[PDB]
């Protein structure tokens, strides 16, 4: 059998005590009252996950598959990519990346200490000399926060040692950063800020005489990825103009790490063996994106979809095409699904044809409509606020390595719920500790950034434009979704938030400087007598390079 996993019976074990119930402090009730709805996943559900993700993969590859692949390799052949030096790779490591098993940590790597650097050189040398020995990985259960829907089992994270991760950056950081946009062009989702994503989708939608669209949800995508898929990815990478040392490092990491390897729990026991995508390597995002695009492109051909345009972000897939009527479309999607299945990517929820752009969810998000200061209709990116709000409830009472609320304000700044609930609540908390100036870690497209909350108005103006501070008259469908979420979690109604916001705003203005700019721009929506919002001079000085270039989820990337 071609099983995604084989297991020894050893348990996936935790690294510390794990909390599953929402921690509660004196601030918790100001955000939500239904605490029993928020939970975190733990290793206790890791066995249930192992069950779901362990299956036999069969793959039948036809001429559409090979045709798309040759086209992809033709574009990949135009890419020239460079090896990073050790210092460069080290400086890309998150400060609290998991320490090495060889007696150094992420801080020693970042500081280029002799023990970290020497070992990295020794790992590199071993990669060039040995192209067969499977590389050990650690398997963990992720602790992630959700609202009961009741419970999702914990996801599994599979990752190699810190020295190897630095070596992966050296060989592949420039490749995974530049190749997907070259191969997939306008279809590569991670090149877009949220506004550009919205622009791409709307323009694509308008470019069809009779538009039809659908999202495609692969069942446990990482588990569907076969040895073939992973060797196909390597062959694409090798199309690049690369140093012969990078060629050798990439071959080696493919053979020894990417295709598969033994799994070790946190106690050092052998848990079994992986034959599918490792969720915590540098190539996780790029590999998944390339493989999802290959399979989907070939499936579009197989299904004879007319004038199909895709948007792919890792395992996340949206297709927009020419409609041929409701019946022909439902038929086409069934053929598309069959093709995908034959390629090892069967669906979770079966895909359905959609005739309203606003109702297509991709990357957990949708397009919606609001109005700017001049009353002009404006499209913007939004999402169901449930998960953002559950994580904020958790982050309200617990410090966490990644502040999802901050990532969410940045990505969803134009939304009704980010502005009325998240900015209000978190600025209120930060004021009360005078922690406005304290840099916080967050993630955007899987890479980690250290961000000062006082820089939000400028960050938002750079990413979303001044209109993100001006939007009004949101759509009934959006207002109803937000209101439904507030009922579910026991969040105070929007009117309470408006009230609180006038207070937060007044408090920030009182502080002058950057704090007062936050009060001015972020909360201008809260007062009847609205201030005049002008371009912020600090905004045009922001080094927002690399922000929306590529996706690095699982990839251990720090861009600060
Ligand atoms: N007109 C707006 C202006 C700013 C923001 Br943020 C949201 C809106 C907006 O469309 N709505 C509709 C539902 C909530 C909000 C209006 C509202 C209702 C009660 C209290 C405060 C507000 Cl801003
Ligand atoms: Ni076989």
């Amino acid at each position: 059998h071609h099983m995604s996993y084989t297991w020894t019976g050893a348990l996936i074990t935790p690294c510390a005590a794990e909390e599953s119930k929402l921690p509660i402090n004196a601030l918790s009730n100001s955000l939500l009252r239904h605490h029993n709805m928020v939970y975190a996943t733990t290793s206790r559900s890791a066995g249930l996950r192992q069950k779901k993700v362990t299956f036999d993969r069969l793959q039948v590859l036809d001429d559409h598959y090979r045709d798309v692949l040759k086209e992809m390799k033709a574009k990949a052949s135009t890419v020239k990519a460079k090896l990073l030096s050790v210092e460069e790779a080290c400086k890309l490591t998150p400060p609290h990346s998991a320490k090495s098993k060889f007696g150094y940590g992420a801080k020693d790597v970042r500081n280029l200490s002799s023990k970290a650097v020497n070992h990295i050189h020794s790992v590199w040398k071993d990669l060039l000399e040995d192209t067969v020995t499977p590389i050990d990985t650690t398997i963990m259960a992720k602790n992630e926060v959700f609202c009961v829907q009741g419970r999702k089992p914990a996801r599994l994270i599979v990752f190699p040692d810190l020295g190897v991760r630095v070596c992966e950056k050296m060989a592949l950081y420039d490749v995974v950063s530049t190749l997907p946009q070259v191969v997939m062009g306008s279809s590569y989702g991670f090149q877009y800020s949220p506004g550009q994503r919205v622009e791409f989708l709307v323009n694509t939608w308008k470019s069809k005489k009779n538009p039809m669209g659908f999202s495609y949800d692969t069942r446990c995508f990482d588990s569907t990825v076969t040895e073939n898929d992973i060797r196909v990815e390597e062959s694409i990478y090798q199309c690049c103009d690369l140093a012969p040392e990078a060629r050798q490092a990439i071959k080696s990491l493919t053979e020894r790490l990417y295709i598969g390897g033994p799994l070790t729990n946190s106690k050092g026991q052998n848990c079994g063996y992986r034959r599918c995508r490792a969720s915590g390597v540098l190539t996780t995002s790029c590999g998944n994106t390339l493989t999802c695009y290959l399979k989907a492109s070939a499936a579009c051909r197989a299904a004879k979809l007319q004038d199909c345009t895709m948007l792919v972000n890792g395992d996340d897939l949206v297709v927009i095409c020419e409609s041929a009527g409701t019946q022909e479309d439902a038929a086409s999607l069934r053929v598309f699904t069959e093709a995908m299945t034959r390629y090892s990517a069967p669906p979770g929820d079966p895909p359905q044809p959609e005739y309203d752009l606003e109702l297509i969810t991709s990357c957990s998000s949708n397009v919606s409509v609001a109005h700017d200061a001049s009353g002009k209709r404006v499209y913007y990116l939004t999402r169901d606020p449930t998960t953002p709000l559950a994580r904020a409830a958790w982050e309200t009472a617990r410090h966490t390595p990644v502040n999802s609320w901050l990532g969410n304000i940045i990505m969803y700044a134009p939304t009704l719920w980010a502005r009325m609930i998240l900015m209000t609540h978190f600025f209120s908390i930060l004021l009360a500790q005078e922690q406005l100036e304290k840099a916080l870690d967050c993630q955007i497209y899987g890479a980690c950034y250290s961000i000062e909350p006082l820089d939000l108005p400028q960050i938002i103006e750079r990413l979303h434009g001044l209109s993100a501070f001006s939007l009004h008259s949101y759509s009934p469908g959006e207002i109803n979704r937000v209101a439904s979420c507030l009922r579910k979690l026991g969040v105070p109604p929007l009117r309470v938030w408006r009230h609180r916001a006038r207070s937060v705003r007044a408090r920030l203005l009182s502080q002058g400087g950057r704090a007062a700019t936050c009060g001015k721009y972020l909360f201008n929506w809260a007062v009847k007598t609205k201030l005049k919002l002008t371009p912020i001079p600090a905004a045009s000085r922001l080094d927002l390079s690399g922000w929306f270039v590529a996706g690095y989820s699982g990839g251990d990337i720090y861009h600060s």
